[PDB]
């Protein structure tokens, strides 16, 4: 009866990933929701992964009520940092719309590691918790609208 | 009488109130009805409209149009620019792909000051503008017989 | 003679008049006829063309092409490059997905000065260029027998 | 022998000539045949390829590949970035979604000086590079038996 | 034993070799096999994977995953961000729409220096990272039973 979420975490920056995951798990536990955690190398493969889960579900696999995308992108000198954020979020958005699924976006895109922590920590901006809660809210709306 | 779904990303509460106030006032004056659904951020507004559409296709409330409200204030983190681009990008695709009337009231400003200049109905009234746009689009949807 | 639908985003009233004047001159000059539909902003131009396409598939007016007109001036707020990007993005995709003739006259400028330099038929004439591009695309569409 | 469609966005005539010369040369050298269709700007190149594909699916000329030729020179207007992004973005989706071989010779430069360095066959020969890329992709299209 | 398709955009030959060496080393170390196909630039990598997918649906080599390798160095021209943007964008959509395992080794850097810091297996080894990312995705694709 409790929603079962799939947390797809891009573990590029491990310590930041743990902050986000701790934020997300905290919010889900707190809400009485259960979850599975899957780790991917970077934000770029987060959408594909949710896609794998959806197709998996259609093949009798675990059926997730929603998803929590966790990740961190720190703009350094390279332009690929803009690309990771943009493409991962872009694909997630399209995904949430095209598949009409509940997705909490916890993909952090900051200038430096200092703000990354400010957003990743549950003690701070708690983006991971905000994302997990966002997924729940969307799970509720998805249910309300009878999508 | 058109019945709209107002989807507000209530990130900044005060601003959200201003925008919603603008949207509601504009629709009231046009004699249009509406429901208000709340989401945490602009990023979930498009999926929300999607939910509404699927629900409608499942016998649920059928909406004539949508008013998306939200506010994104660019501070320091590169995270603000993405919220604006995606939400509005997704809304644009959605309006086209689904051929629906969408008033885009997702405010993307530099700082809180201009946010209020745009959010307040006494000012630029972005919320009202978006609501009116939805009505205009609802009318065009009907004129072309879409 | 080709019959085009001119979809103008009337945000800046005077600049819209300039683009519209430019678009009409080019079409009148070419002998093409047209209807003009007005929307509040560039963001609703793609959906409007979408409405017209579905309207036509429902026995409504069949347009040979489209001329999208609009102007976005990048001021101080971040709510400008998004309008042009998304409006143009959806227009391009629409032209490919639906294989239709679309003249893109959505003007994206840094300031009011270039807006006028591009919007005036007497100058850059962005509207006429878009109108002419639409006609060109109508001819190519027929030439390829698409 | 592969037969390709060169779609040239002829906005800057001289540069267009340089790019076209480069593309034709590369195609001639490879013993490939080609048709040339001209469009006003890079923005209509993707729809044009789309017209040709639908045309082909209606018994029209069947092309083995495409060579998109164009030039965008970034100056002041933000519309220059849009043309570059949109045309190239649509071409890419088109190459993927339709599984066709496309050589991208849409030159996006800062100034005219570098435009010539890239456009001239004697120089960087962007046109020939795009023509050669199209050929390469045609061969690959066949190697995979897609 | 997974069989991957390495699609390398060989624009800067030496850097391409660094990335390929990094990709093969990672795949050989995992016991995975692979075929290597060369394209002229990052813009054709997505269409190439598309070719491989179709070819597979026509009884061609069935790949368990893909490793996209390439390098884009941002200079003065704006044609650099577009190559990285579109290629990566196309790859991302492809991986989602086709539910395929794709390791993105398309290196987007500002200068030759970071290009070398990332392409060398001895250093950041983006080629190996992409290859390993592809393997991880292959494993996940199977764990989820997609
Ligand atoms: O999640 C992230 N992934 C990153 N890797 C890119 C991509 O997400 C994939 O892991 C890999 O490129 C191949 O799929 C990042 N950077 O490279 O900087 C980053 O900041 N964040
Ligand atoms: O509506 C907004 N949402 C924001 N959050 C992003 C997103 O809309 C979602 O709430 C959440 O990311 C997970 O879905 C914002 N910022 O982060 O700055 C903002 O300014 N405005
Ligand atoms: O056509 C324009 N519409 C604008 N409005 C945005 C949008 O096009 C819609 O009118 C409205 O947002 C709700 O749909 C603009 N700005 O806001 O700056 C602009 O410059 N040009
Ligand atoms: O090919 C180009 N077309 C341009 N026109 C834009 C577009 O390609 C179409 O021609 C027209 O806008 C209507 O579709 C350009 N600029 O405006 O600068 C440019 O630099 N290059
Ligand atoms: O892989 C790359 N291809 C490049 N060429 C662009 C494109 O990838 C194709 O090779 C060609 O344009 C025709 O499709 C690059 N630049 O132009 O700079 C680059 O840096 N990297
Ligand atoms: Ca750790
Ligand atoms: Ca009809
Ligand atoms: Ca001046
Ligand atoms: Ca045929
Ligand atoms: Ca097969
Ligand atoms: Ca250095």
């Amino acid at each position: 009866d409790a929603p079962h979420l799939l947390i797809v975490e891009a573990r590029f920056y491990d310590d930041l990933a743990d902050a986000l995951l701790d934020g997300a798990k905290a919010a889900l536990d707190e809400a009485g929701a259960t979850y599975d955690v899957v780790t991917v190398p970077g934000a770029l493969e987060i959408p594909a992964t949710i896609s794998f889960a959806l197709d998996g579900a259609d093949n009798g696999g675990t059926e997730y009520d929603g998803f929590v995308a966790l990740g961190t992108v720190i703009r350094g000198e390279t332009y690929h940092f803009d690309i990771v954020s943009n493409e991962s979020c872009r694909a997630l958005t399209d995904l949430s719309v095209e598949e009409s699924i509940a997705i909490g976006n916890g993909i952090l895109t900051v200038e430096n590691e200092e703000q990354a922590w400010v957003h990743a920590r549950r003690e701070d901006k708690d983006k991971g918790g905000f994302a997990a809660r966002a997924a729940l809210t969307m799970i509720g709306l998805r249910k309300k609208f009878g999508a």
